[PDB]
């Protein structure tokens, strides 16, 4: 008599655990799936930490609400059992074609016909994966950002095969779990946010790497010129420089030059950004 | 017994008049140069308006300070006389090689040896122009942003020939007139700000033009994802869509596609942005 109620999240890493917890915190019946009891033990630990963060950072989570959500999460390492009555499966497994390939082939078999599949993938297009699902009308991308409780966008992106009704149900699900749905109308690698942010960061990095200006100068220019609260390099520190290095080094020639610059000047010195307490800036 | 005192500004248009007025408002002896008495009459009008804006918008300009600055400005349509005792000449004539060519050839002849030349050019590199000056050690770019009293960056950019001492004097001049000096270390087309902003706006325009997302969605993504106060399309309205159209239409293929989109959907409807009270948004 209702739409989405049972949600299974595949994967319990940094992203999967936030998605699962956010979804649980907002009243849905969540099953967290992962490969064995060791991974499930680690997931419980991530969930306990998230409960703690919520109770301090998230409206309505104080006074035990976060723990009630925590205690209501079901853990499973049996995929068939994990998705047996799922209305929606959010897939957040590692960023591997082979690995998502075999998941979706099984998932398509194991899940009841009603089940909507959503990928959180940041490197693979729903078109790259749709064929394995066996239900193209019920497959799309639902893409979250790290720290979902605060950076609460959910970028919704299907294929030409996606059922509009399914798309709208995911949009309504996104809102129901407290996200701002960012509705894309066609596929686009990097969705919206990454599509906008990478060009800005690539531009700043080129200015640095080509010796045009120092980071402080580039950042103050951006803050003053656009009113933005943080400039590109402050943003690089937040992203994480190990992450920025990985991304840059499989990119274009100017980008790979920046990767080498980060590697020599930051990564090799243990200056990784916000995480270590120092990157381009000292915190 | 001092550095820069006499400043001549070449050109009295939107940019030249702001530069001249800002410089006058901060205590320097300013001569505004333009081609005839008709242009000089229009300059006086721009200065009167600027005085009015300052008295309402700029610290210290109330109670007649803006008018004292206004009344102290010298007007000239005789280049030789305009620069006879100039310590610094800020060139803000139209964006034309021929036109800047002949100005600099004359200027190099007419100005005393002491005179520093600074170009405000947004389309020409100081390297494009240095040969005409006859004083490469004293030529650089000093680049302002529209509404200099509020968007108060001054991007300083010389050539390999620029005297470091001259560069630092211009940096100190920039600060003395209330600007934040943005110090570039090597030439770069678009300096710093435009180098960062254009890639962001090109990315947003591609998302719009390729039908990925609507403007509202693209903007909220940027605001939420980076904390910036305005997204790309809000920024396009501020830039001015006629301006964005002109820039885009002499750019790359995706950019020219955006130009056509603006032309059909906005320019042709008199929706030019902030100026007309409606662009991508209604004001």
């Amino acid at each position: 008599m209702t739409g989405i109620t049972n949600v299974t999240v595949l994967g319990t890493g940094v992203l999967g655990s936030q998605i699962a917890f956010q979804t649980a915190f907002h009243g849905f019946a969540v099953t967290a799936y992962d490969i064995n009891t060791d991974a499930l033990d680690a997931a419980k630990k991530r969930f306990e930490g998230l409960a703690a963060v919520y109770e301090k950072e998230v409206a309505g989570a104080a006074d035990g609400a976060a723990q009630k959500a925590l205690g209501g999460i079901r853990y499973s390492d049996d995929l068939a059992q994990a998705v047996k009555d799922a209305d929606l499966v959010i897939e957040a497994v590692p960023e591997s074609l082979d690995l998502k390939r075999d998941i979706y082939t099984k998932l398509g078999e194991l899940a009841p016909a009603k089940t909507i599949f959503a990928t959180n993938s940041s490197t693979l297009l729903p078109s790259d994966l749709v064929g394995y699902t066996g239900r193209g009308d019920k497959f799309l991308a639902l893409h979250f950002a790290n720290h979902v409780w605060v950076n609460n966008t959910a970028e919704v992106m299907g294929t030409t095969k996606t059922d509009p009704e399914v798309y709208q149900q995911v949009v309504e699900f996104a809102s129901a779990i407290g996200m701002v749905p960012i509705e894309l109308k066609k596929e686009k690698a990097g969705y919206v946010l990454n599509s906008l942010l990478v060009p800005l960061l690539d531009a700043a990095a080129e200015l640095l790497v080509d010796g045009i200006a120092d980071p402080e100068t580039i950042d103050k220019t951006w803050r003053i010129g656009t009113g933005a609260p943080k400039g590109p390099f402050e943003i690089f520190d937040i992203v994480g420089l190990t992450t920025a290095y990985n991304i840059s080094s499989v990119s274009g020639p100017k980008q790979r030059e920046f990767a080498a610059y980060l590697k020599e000047n930051y990564i090799d010195k243990g200056k990784l950004g916000l995480a270590t307490g120092e990157g381009f800036y000292r915190y």
